[PDB]
């Protein structure tokens, strides 16, 4: 069984700057859902080959993570907050595709999801 390659987190061909709404996403959103009890299965990829799920990546053909949006927002990789939320909601999404409802990891992605509704609500005005 393999792994695909993770997400890039680094390409100097793509164009990035440093906005407050982006510093938000770090400071606020990232640290709350990072430091949270259920964090700990979205803090670096699925690792399909130690779960034994050889399907897992036949399912979800664009895999994301919390510790790959921590690395792009350290890193300075994304032009605008749009592009880091859609990593957020393309890491939920994935885990709703992949599971069932009532899984302890689905429970664990909706505690999650409601703390980043919660703190994107209130993204601030970019300036
Ligand atoms: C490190 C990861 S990543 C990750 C899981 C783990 C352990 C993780 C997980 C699980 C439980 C907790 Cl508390 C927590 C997490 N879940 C995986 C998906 C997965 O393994 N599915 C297989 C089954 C797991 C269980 C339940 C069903 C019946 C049995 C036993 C097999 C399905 C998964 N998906 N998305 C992500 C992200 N994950």
């Amino acid at each position: 069984s393999m792994n695909p390659p993770p997400p890039e987190t680094s390409n100097p061909n793509k164009p990035k700057r440093q906005t407050n709404q982006l510093q938000y996403l770090l400071r606020v959103v990232l640290k709350t859902l990072w430091k949270h009890q259920f964090a700990w299965p979205f803090q670096q990829p699925v690792d399909a080959v130690k779960l034994n799920l050889p399907d897992y990546y036949k399912i979800i053909k664009t895999p994301m993570d919390m510790g790959t949006i921590k690395k792009r927002l350290e890193n300075n990789y994304y032009w605008n907050a749009q592009e880091c939320i859609q990593d957020f909601n393309t890491m939920f999404t994935n885990c709703y595709i992949y599971n069932k409802p009532g899984d302890d990891i689905v429970l664990m992605a909706e505690a999650l999801e409601k703390l980043f509704l919660q703190k994107i609500n209130e993204l601030p005005t970019e300036e």
